């Protein structure tokens, strides 16, 4: 395609990403070849786009290309490397090699890059009778010092090394470290730059987009490395990171493609928040009435009635949290088998703006599609934009199902009519 | 002595040092033993005293304990190490070992420590037909980024490594690098932490305090290493650093002793600014008269006269810059061979507050001492504090030389009389 | 001792004190002699160490050296001086004498000193049928204006005088005023600079360190002046000040000695927060089990069992607040009468980091010492640092009590073993 | 008049005064009666109007009501009070009485008031054989600390007391002190609040407004007190203060009346900057031509000619600084004896915007009025607003002098015509 077209395509993603925090967990093998040069350039570009950037790299594989290729075997109790004094010292050497390399590649492809004593570590201790030695986990992260650097526009570079109150240095696991730092920062995004195209489905295909539940159910039959990825990704989400992404940092330009295109390569994982929505039953009616009545009083919701609701309760859905009712919505059907109507949509005023409405509309379109409905109408006197911004197109009265058209005419309400087309 | 006494002794030096910038050039051998632990603690303390701190270390000796002890000989065209790709890579490893070590020693003896891509380097090129390879000299220092970190209270850590626009890393000479960074920052103080007690005199004794001229004349007969120290120290001073100090960072606690005691160990070098002061001659008189006359009009300076000055010109000194006269002072003598008087002290109003006065008083006490005078009087109607703050003690009229006592009585001026005791 | 040694001794206290707020309540007799010069110097030094400083002085004794020595007797309903218009006016004169004196002593031993209209006062009214006249108590303190000055580095000087909405000035009690200002600032430290070596015990000895409970029980048999000191000190602590100290500002250098040495002269008072820890009984077991079980599931705590706990309940302690259980710990004993083991230490995750653990360990060492135990072991797979940072030294398996050594061998857990030596 | 009218009258002066610095030198007798209450209220109001306020008071008269009324006579070598240790101590007492009084009066008529160690003093020494003792003059003012307080909105209160490096306090002369502080701040305004209606003319009348030259020539025959006022006022102006005002702080509301009405009570002194304007002669013509020619080329200035100028040189004025010509303007006359025209007005582009034009117009209206002209025309193609904003009203062609009307018609230029009426 054309430059202008590509750039106008990127523009909304640039808008979304600007001023947000991205923690990048970087596989240490990427900092070794000329994939390094490609990466510094793309990270330099991200810097230039107003993205706050914290980069953390791994060391394990480099240590093994020093260990294994020597006559010493690494031990990996839960993927956590046992790391002795000699391995610890190598990691310190590698971390300096790598930060220097990155800095040089960034200077030749002027972007401020900073590193500091941000992590305080503790040893993992003893996993399964096996002393883990210098394998440490982040005990405290200096969030104030980090924010202060990101705020000034600095790129933050972190090795997989933390120090302790006992004046020791510990070896950190990168995959776990990035997710920990990401949660501490409440980073909007965690990115793992791996050697893999992302997480694959049981049928072999690349999982473009996953819920944390979907991710979780895949780990049941997944290799060790990818199980740990998921575990860290899920804990990040649960800890407040908005989105976790898995990419192949060996695929030239994949970071740009992931962040700035609708399509995006790799795997994207996000947490589905908890909103129990269920078929309404008999006992819901007073809760539904109390919610609906103010609105029916205001001329926003059509007048219902204890009897209407009792005899049509099956067409209502209700949204609940801790026994508390907070929303409702009905699916009305017609002689036209293809047609449905979202009716009686309502969120308690105290619970609004937090997405509850959208979840009710979604649940009802799932229900509508479940029964063969490809066309979903909404009629509203005062609330038409909400629908128009969520996939509804203006429609005319002559377009309604015949019986609805008749109610509409005799109403006098002249409500706006919108239709959304539901895919098979 | 007692704690309270020691601490009250330190207090003025703490006051002087607070909020000032100190660049520490650190010999790489100090970061190797438990002298490291001692150093982090003392630097941590300096941090806590509101000193802005930039630390730079060397690598040469570590590289040789890797080179020489391998079967490769280092070459040192002007003390500048030829550094190939393999040596460059080692320096990157060492710099990571050392920054990690320092960070750990600082954490266990919470003080924010930061490092960044502050230096951009260029290669030295070819010294004397000898390709110097990866030996680079600082081309640009990011002074804004540095100030921003020091201002926030961060300790700044720098390796002896700069990068270039060509995406290469270069090996920097520490002694030269610190002096360059120090000038860029206009640091009040540069400290070299060496393995030596400082700079020695021709008679073998430690030069406690040196002018840059004194330092310069010592290099004539000095070993190579100490010649380079001086050269860098002198260029720092000439470049605006206020004071350069040389210490043995192997002498436990020497950094504290140097910064916070009157005595201070090690060598201190400062630049004597240019103030040509000479015996007045015949042709000076109009310049002297024009200066003196306003003051004599105001009742601050005793009335002189073209004839007085013509017949006493030999007792005047004058301070000049670019042919321009800016100050004068006279030495009056008495029948009491031990007694002198500083007379007719005056700095042009446009040239005041810049130390000119003090240099005139000093020059005259040097002249007074040259002729056997151990007691120097100053009489002033309005300017008595200036003398009292520069070593003069209140005296009485009955204490004057006899003939001066007589002039004083018949004057009516009742000027304050102060005496300073001049040492033999 | 040596300078370096003294200064390295001070360094941790300098670190702790930097950027903290200290409110100094100063007896007015200290501002009268050359103890004034000593004090300005030490307060100047504290300024230079990044301590935020609010100074308040008293006036009572000066007023009496004007009253009593005139033919007027002061009346002191609860140590609160009745203060008429004539006494009020003297206090205004004294406050100006004293602020000028202090300012001059500070300038000659450049440190910014500021004072302002920070206190608004109200009269105390009528104590016990006795009109108290111009004796006022702080009604409002301008905390924003105060913070603004401390933040800029200014020393804050306050007289014992507040003004009112009725355009009157009132006489404040210093001891009460400092404690009020200290609470308003949530100052980490309140210091009273008195003419006494601090608070004495019933046996005559100087109470180096007191809890607020200890302070309280001393007042039962204490002189009036010291009763009021305690009362104000205790209310400061209860109001959020971290530590209150009582010193003799007539003992040359005592402020430095108190703030910057382990030993410290004078009396230190701190509030013991509320943590009810008691012998576990039968009914605690479900609460203990629920806490312990997650941890035993994770391989951090040895598997217990409803029966184990039922038959060993006497060796458990539990920490509770509002009936809620938040922590537990057991003392295990051995055939070696000198040996104990802290077992089953656990704080609810929701209640962690707030010191609960430390209080459980302390309680158990108190229990261990109560039965003759001088050696206390801790064995931990993942939690060994916590112990090592709280006085435990690494030990070997051959060092365990014999039966514990046997369990340890057959476990397979390879837990780290640490010992703490308990003093008699 | 009406409130709305008064307030709309004040509005431009409020606009001018907002964010400006005013140093108020306050006679110590004003802080003694209920003139104090009036003053705090008016100063409180000024605070509320965004005026940055530095207040300094005197003490002399209070000291004499303590001296003279005791049996000790004050000595006043140049109006500078000899002040011994006993007088110095009284001044410290008075300064505290007075600051407390002011603070209380300000609180009861919430406005932040701050004072600090801003002045460092030196003794005056010996005037005329007379030791002046504790009479000190400001040696250094802490301008940074002062700006920092004014910037935060604080009112700054200063006593007439400075301290020295020798740990002494000195007695400052208020009149001199305010003018010194005012210059240090480059205050736009210095106000002296005296017991007099301002400076009187030789004919007895109150000098409403004076140049510094006018002020200077009045001192020739003026009382001592008013001579010193002038001397300080003039040195303030010369030192960069924009305006000095003298008022009676005993005239209820005079500070408001001076600052916020066109009329304003009291005396106002301002420095006439140096702009030598003289009759042009023969040798000026090339300088005039070079200036005029660019403009005549642009169609802004009517074409002149070496001959025109040679034969009309007497009607030109020229503005010069250091021999350099920077402006010119001509006065054209007509058969109508009442009519004049400002012709050929021009300032060198490099010297514009600095008031030169206005001074040329003024000089020519002075010349026009000197010969009986009450009507002054300006004709301009592109520059008509400049005139309209400096007192010119639009006029028509039928309104020109007859011969000018004829030139105007045949020109084709259609320049805008404006007239200013010159008062007799
Ligand atoms: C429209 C409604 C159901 C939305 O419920 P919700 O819980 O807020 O749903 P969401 O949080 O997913 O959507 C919230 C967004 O919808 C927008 N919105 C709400 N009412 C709107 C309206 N009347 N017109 C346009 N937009 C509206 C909100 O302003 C909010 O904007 P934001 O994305 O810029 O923050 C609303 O809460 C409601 O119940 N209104 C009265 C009942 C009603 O009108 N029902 C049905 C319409 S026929
Ligand atoms: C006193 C004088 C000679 C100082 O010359 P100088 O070039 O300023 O000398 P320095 O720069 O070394 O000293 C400057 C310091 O002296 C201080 N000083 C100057 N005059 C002073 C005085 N009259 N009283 C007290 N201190 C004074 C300045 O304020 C300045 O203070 P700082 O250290 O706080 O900045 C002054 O310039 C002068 O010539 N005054 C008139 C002549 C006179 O009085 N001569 C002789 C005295 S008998
Ligand atoms: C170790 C434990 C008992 C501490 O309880 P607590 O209520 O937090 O006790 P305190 O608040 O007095 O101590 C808190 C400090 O201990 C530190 N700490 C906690 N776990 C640690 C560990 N595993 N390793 C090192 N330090 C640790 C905390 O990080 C905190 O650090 P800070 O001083 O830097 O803030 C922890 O709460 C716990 O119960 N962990 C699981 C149970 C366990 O391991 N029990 C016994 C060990 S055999
Ligand atoms: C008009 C002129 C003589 C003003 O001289 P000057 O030295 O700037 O005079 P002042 O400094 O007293 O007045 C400066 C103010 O006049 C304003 N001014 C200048 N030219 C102006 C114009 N053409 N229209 C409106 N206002 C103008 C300036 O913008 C400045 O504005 P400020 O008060 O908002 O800063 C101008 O310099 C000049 O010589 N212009 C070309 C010659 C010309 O037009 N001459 C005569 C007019 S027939
Ligand atoms: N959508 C509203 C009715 C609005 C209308 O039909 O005008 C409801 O379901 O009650
Ligand atoms: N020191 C001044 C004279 C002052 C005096 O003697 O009173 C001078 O040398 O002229
Ligand atoms: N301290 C743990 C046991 C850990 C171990 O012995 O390895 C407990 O008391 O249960
Ligand atoms: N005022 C201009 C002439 C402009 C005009 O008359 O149009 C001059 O004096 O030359």
């Amino acid at each position: 395609d054309s430059f202008v077209a590509h750039f106008r395509e990127a523009a909304p993603y640039i808008r979304q990403m600007r001023g947000t925090t991205l923690v990048a967990g970087i596989d240490g093998r990427l900092l070794e070849g000329g994939t390094l040069n490609k990466l510094a350039a793309d990270i330099g570009l991200l810097s230039q786009l107003g993205i706050r950037l914290v980069l953390i790299h791994g060391a394990y594989h480099f240590l093994d290309r020093l260990a294994a290729a020597q006559g010493r075997t690494p031990h990996y109790c839960r993927g956590l490397r046992v790391t002795d004094e000699t391995s610890l010292g190598q990691a310190q050497q590698f971390a300096g090699t790598v930060r220097s390399r990155f800095e040089a590649a960034l200077c030749g492809s002027s972007v401020p890059l900073v590193s500091g004593n941000f992590l305080t570590a503790r040893p993992i201790g003893v996993i399964d009778g096996t002393d883990m030695e210098y394998a440490g986990v982040i005990r405290k992260t200096d969030t104030a010092a980090l924010r202060f650097q990101l705020d000034a526009g600095n790129i933050v570079w972190m090795p997989p090394l933390g120090h302790s109150y006992g004046g020791k240095t510990f070896n950190l696991d990168m995959v776990q470290a990035a997710a920990s730092v990401a949660v501490s920062l409440q980073a909007e995004k965690l990115v793992y730059l791996t050697l893999s195209d992302g997480i694959s489905r049981p049928d072999g295909t690349l999982a473009e987009t996953l819920s944390a539940q979907e991710a979780q159910s895949l780990a049941e039959h997944a290799a060790s490395e990818t199980r740990r990825l998921i575990s860290s990704a899920v804990a990040a989400l649960e800890g407040g990171v908005h989105r976790v992404q898995i990419l192949n940092g060996a695929a030239d330009g994949s970071l740009l493609q992931e962040l700035f295109t609708r399509n995006g390569i790799g795997t994207s994982i996000a947490k589905e928040a908890f909103v129990s929505i269920r078929q309404a039953h008999s006992g819901d009616i007073p809760h539904i009435a109390a919610l609906i009545r103010p609105l029916e009083e205001q001329g926003i919701l059509l007048h219902r009635s204890r009897e209407y609701l009792e005899n049509h309760i099956s067409e209502f859905s209700i949204l609940e949290h801790d026994g508390n009712l907070y929303g409702c919505a009905a699916l009305k059907t017609f002689a036209e088998a293809d047609c449905g109507e979202i009716a009686c949509l309502a969120v308690s005023p105290q619970a609004q703006d937090g997405g509850y409405g959208e979840r009710l509309l979604a649940h009802i379109i799932d229900k509508a599609r479940g029964i063969g409905i490809s066309r979903l109408f909404a009629l509203s006197t005062n609330t038409g934009e909400w629908f128009a911004e969520r996939g509804f197109q203006t429609a005319s009265e002559d377009e309604l199902p015949e019986t609805r058209r008749k109610d509409y005419r005799s109403n006098g309400r002249n409500s706006h009519i919108l239709v959304r087309r539901l895919h098979r």
